[PDB]
């Protein structure tokens, strides 16, 4: 591509697969290095953020893979002085920094980000908040995520792990949840201070008061509301918290549950080979979801739990 040469070196190196890797990223970098006048090797850390952000790809794990490939050229680079400076600056970025390259194509996440996220998060309030949207915890206003209570997570532990939730609106309903998601719920219904800036917090004060009761999700002292349920706005602020920590702008209560549904969607297309109409009935009794009409609902979820979208996010997953 750009710097036609050096790039045809390289690949002499490769082992195929490899080359097969490389020829797209050196096609899709062409434009960034012409618009730099500079080749890959002599990109700063940002830019190089920039140029994978500018390949628009939907995974942690496919960025990943991107920035090593780089990585690699880096490094062969290095070795015959060709690059002004002589350290591999692609080797300086910070698993959170990735989280940035992940394109706006996203809208929702793999299973496996979530818990790369949830591990990256040291308050339980937001591995709590992001894990039972996850696993369809959400209620209207998110009254089945607000009421929640330590009691109730602890009865769904005796309880072969099913949750009896309590909507507002609609009244009770039973859901079957991971041990993962009860375990974090019940650090998260006990914590009593909160963390600013992810615990990366610059000023003089870095921790805040939760207010003191048996909820998992607890307002902020300073708040001024009661001791008691929380509102949506904690909810809200929670996940733009998270959204600033990783610098990501496509987290919503809806595309967390809906990736939840995914992920189902992409375990039974495992099973079965293609997604219909039984594997989204399937979906609508494991996450025991509140319908009218079944079939309404069956052909509603079309538009989101399909093969186009399962493969889009979980390839690698698939193998393919």
């Amino acid at each position: 591509g750009f710097n036609s040469e050096i790039k045809e070196k390289y690949l002499d190196t490769l082992s195929e697969g490899m080359v097969m890797q490389m020829r797209p990223i050196f096609a899709k970098a062409e434009i960034t290095e012409t618009l730099y006048n500079k080749d890959i090797y002599d990109f700063t850390s940002m830019q190089i953020l920039e140029l994978i952000r500018s390949f628009d790809q939907t995974t942690i794990g496919s960025v990943r893979r991107t920035l090593a490939l780089l990585s690699l050229y880096i490094d062969w680079a290095i070795s015959y002085k060709l690059s002004k400076g002589l350290t591999n600056l692609a080797r300086t970025i910070s698993e959170e920094e990735l989280y940035e390259c992940l394109g706006d194509k996203k809208l929702y996440i793999t299973y496996s980000e979530l818990e790369e996220m949830e591990n990256q998060l040291v308050n339980y309030q937001s591995k709590a908040v992001l894990r039972l949207l996850f696993e369809g915890v959400s209620g209207l206003a998110h009254s089945e995520l607000l009421s929640l209570t330590k009691k109730q997570v602890e009865d769904a532990m005796l309880n072969g792990n099913v949750l009896t939730l309590y909507d507002s609106k609609h009244g009770e309903r039973k859901l079957k949840v991971s041990s993962e998601c009860l375990v974090i719920a019940l650090n998260a219904a006990q914590e009593t201070k909160y963390k600013l800036k992810n615990g990366k917090a610059k000023g003089q004060t870095k921790e805040v008061f939760l207010v003191e009761n048996d909820y998992v999700v607890k307002t902020k002292r300073t708040s001024n509301k009661g001791d008691g349920q929380a509102s949506k706005f904690v909810i809200t602020n929670l996940i733009t918290d998270i959204s600033e920590f990783f610098k990501i702008n496509f987290l919503t209560p809806n595309t967390i549950v809906r990736s939840g549904h995914l992920y189902r969607a992409y375990q039974l297309y495992k099973e079965k080979g293609v997604i219909d109409n039984s594997v989204r009935y399937q979906i609508i009794d494991d996450f025991n979801l509140r319908v009218k009409s079944k079939y309404r609902a069956v052909y509603s979820m079309q538009d989101y739990i399909n093969e186009e979208e399962v493969n889009k996010y979980y390839a690698e997953e698939l193998g393919l």
